[PDB]
Protein backbone atom coordinates (compact mmCIF):
# COMPACT_ATOMS: atom_id res chain seq x y z
CA UNK A 1 0.00 0.00 0.00
CA UNK A 2 1.76 3.25 -1.27
CA UNK A 3 0.78 6.67 0.41
CA UNK A 4 1.09 10.29 -1.66
CA UNK A 5 -0.16 13.86 -0.47
CA UNK A 6 -3.00 12.88 -2.24
CA UNK A 7 -4.19 10.55 -0.03
CA UNK A 8 -2.60 12.33 2.68
CA UNK A 9 -5.12 15.06 2.13
CA UNK A 10 -7.81 12.66 1.61
CA UNK A 11 -7.71 10.67 4.71
CA UNK A 12 -6.63 13.85 6.53
CA UNK A 13 -10.01 16.03 5.51
CA UNK A 14 -12.31 13.06 7.61
CA UNK A 15 -10.81 14.19 10.58
CA UNK A 16 -10.70 18.20 9.43
CA UNK A 17 -14.49 17.70 8.96
CA UNK A 18 -15.00 15.92 12.23
CA UNK A 19 -13.58 19.16 13.66
CA UNK A 20 -15.69 21.74 11.58
CA UNK A 21 -18.33 20.00 12.32
CA UNK A 22 -19.00 18.45 15.83
CA UNK A 23 -16.22 20.96 17.49
CA UNK A 24 -14.42 18.08 17.42
CA UNK A 25 -10.78 17.87 19.47
CA UNK A 26 -7.76 15.82 18.05
CA UNK A 27 -6.41 13.31 20.73
CA UNK A 28 -3.20 13.96 22.88
CA UNK A 29 -0.63 14.30 19.97
CA UNK A 30 -0.49 18.15 19.42
CA UNK A 31 3.18 18.42 21.08
CA UNK A 32 6.73 19.44 19.70
CA UNK A 33 6.01 17.29 16.81
CA UNK A 34 3.01 18.80 15.06
CA UNK A 35 3.03 22.72 16.28
CA UNK A 36 6.74 23.03 16.63
CA UNK A 37 7.71 26.51 17.80
CA UNK A 38 10.36 27.34 15.09
CA UNK A 39 9.31 30.43 13.37
CA UNK A 40 7.42 29.99 10.12
CA UNK A 41 3.71 29.55 9.74
CA UNK A 42 0.52 27.49 11.29
CA UNK A 43 -2.12 26.73 8.40
CA UNK A 44 -4.84 24.90 7.14
CA UNK A 45 -3.27 21.84 5.94
CA UNK A 46 -6.22 20.99 3.47
CA UNK A 47 -4.39 23.99 1.18
CA UNK A 48 -1.55 25.12 3.32
CA UNK A 49 -2.99 28.60 3.25
CA UNK A 50 -1.55 31.10 6.48
CA UNK A 51 -3.60 31.66 9.10
CA UNK A 52 -0.98 32.75 11.71
CA UNK A 53 2.35 33.56 12.37
CA UNK A 54 5.19 31.07 14.32
CA UNK A 55 6.56 34.78 14.59
CA UNK A 56 3.45 35.82 16.58
CA UNK A 57 1.94 32.66 17.89
CA UNK A 58 0.25 31.50 21.10
CA UNK A 59 0.68 27.78 22.01
CA UNK A 60 -2.11 25.25 23.22
CA UNK A 61 -2.26 26.58 26.53
CA UNK A 62 -6.24 26.77 26.52
CA UNK A 63 -6.71 23.83 24.62
CA UNK A 64 -6.51 25.51 20.98
CA UNK A 65 -4.01 28.08 19.90
CA UNK A 66 -5.67 31.03 20.69
CA UNK A 67 -3.75 35.01 19.33
CA UNK A 68 -4.98 38.33 19.19
CA UNK A 69 -3.70 38.19 15.33
CA UNK A 70 -5.33 36.53 12.31
CA UNK A 71 -3.81 36.88 8.60
CA UNK A 72 -6.16 39.13 6.75
CA UNK A 73 -5.71 37.73 3.11
CA UNK A 74 -7.43 34.02 3.70
CA UNK A 75 -9.07 34.19 6.99
CA UNK A 76 -13.10 35.54 6.71
CA UNK A 77 -14.48 36.47 9.91
CA UNK A 78 -18.43 35.19 9.49
CA UNK A 79 -20.80 36.04 12.44
CA UNK A 80 -23.58 33.23 13.50
CA UNK A 81 -26.22 32.29 16.20
CA UNK A 82 -26.73 28.46 17.51
CA UNK A 83 -28.93 29.17 20.38
CA UNK A 84 -29.87 33.15 21.19
CA UNK A 85 -26.09 34.35 21.63
CA UNK A 86 -24.38 35.10 18.71
CA UNK A 87 -20.97 33.57 17.86
CA UNK A 88 -17.82 34.39 15.02
CA UNK A 89 -15.99 31.74 13.10
CA UNK A 90 -13.42 31.64 10.88
CA UNK A 91 -14.52 30.04 8.16
CA UNK A 92 -13.93 29.99 4.26
CA UNK A 93 -16.62 29.49 1.93
CA UNK A 94 -14.89 26.41 0.18
CA UNK A 95 -11.97 24.40 1.44
CA UNK A 96 -10.84 25.89 4.41
CA UNK A 97 -13.92 26.27 6.81
CA UNK A 98 -11.93 24.46 9.20
CA UNK A 99 -9.86 27.12 10.97
CA UNK A 100 -11.60 28.18 14.17
CA UNK A 101 -13.94 30.28 16.14
CA UNK A 102 -13.33 33.74 17.77
CA UNK A 103 -14.73 35.95 20.14
CA UNK A 104 -15.57 39.97 20.97
CA UNK A 105 -14.65 39.30 24.66
CA UNK A 106 -10.53 38.84 23.21
CA UNK A 107 -8.71 42.42 22.91
CA UNK A 108 -7.99 42.46 19.06
CA UNK A 109 -7.14 45.20 16.59
CA UNK A 110 -10.58 44.15 14.92
CA UNK A 111 -11.83 42.95 19.13
CA UNK A 112 -12.11 39.03 18.26
CA UNK A 113 -9.98 36.22 19.32
CA UNK A 114 -8.16 34.08 17.36
CA UNK A 115 -8.91 30.55 18.64
CA UNK A 116 -7.54 27.87 15.60
CA UNK A 117 -7.49 24.19 16.30
CA UNK A 118 -4.39 22.18 16.45
CA UNK A 119 -5.72 19.33 14.13
CA UNK A 120 -6.45 21.46 11.15
CA UNK A 121 -2.66 22.99 11.50
CA UNK A 122 0.78 22.18 10.74
CA UNK A 123 3.80 24.42 11.56
CA UNK A 124 5.68 24.81 8.18
CA UNK A 125 9.30 26.38 9.46
CA UNK A 126 10.61 29.47 7.01
CA UNK A 127 12.99 26.94 5.77
CA UNK A 128 10.29 24.77 4.43
CA UNK A 129 8.17 27.44 3.23
CA UNK A 130 11.21 28.78 1.20
CA UNK A 131 11.00 25.35 -0.63
CA UNK A 132 6.78 25.24 -0.90
CA UNK A 133 6.95 29.56 -2.01
CA UNK A 134 8.23 31.79 0.20
CA UNK A 135 6.88 34.55 -1.42
CA UNK A 136 3.40 33.95 -1.10
CA UNK A 137 4.02 32.91 3.29
CA UNK A 138 7.30 34.72 4.34
CA UNK A 139 5.37 37.96 2.76
CA UNK A 140 2.71 37.21 5.39
CA UNK A 141 5.15 36.23 8.21
CA UNK A 142 7.41 39.38 7.58
CA UNK A 143 6.84 42.27 5.46
CA UNK A 144 7.53 46.10 5.14
CA UNK A 145 6.30 48.84 3.06
CA UNK A 146 8.94 51.59 2.90
CA UNK A 147 7.54 55.14 1.46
Amino acid sequence: MAYNKEEKIKSLNRMQYEVTQNNGTEPPFQNEYWDHKEEGLYVDIVSGKPLFTSKDKFDSQCGWPSFTKPIEEEVEEKLDTSHGMIRTEVRSRTADSHLGHVFNDGPGPNGLRYCINSAALRFVPKHKLKEEGYESYLHLFNKLEHH
